[PDB]
């Protein structure tokens, strides 16, 4: 549903741990543009 799966704002270092995208250090949702996600 409209939930995550692991946690947000959480930082972690690998973006499998997060159905979103684990950016710089933190677990957010897809924050970029030119630079890739994961």
């Amino acid at each position: 549903g409209p939930s995550f799966c692991k946690a947000d704002e959480k930082p972690c270092e690998y973006h499998a741990d997060c159905c979103n995208c684990c950016l710089s250090g933190i677990c957010a949702p897809s924050t970029n543009w030119i630079l890739p996600g994961c």
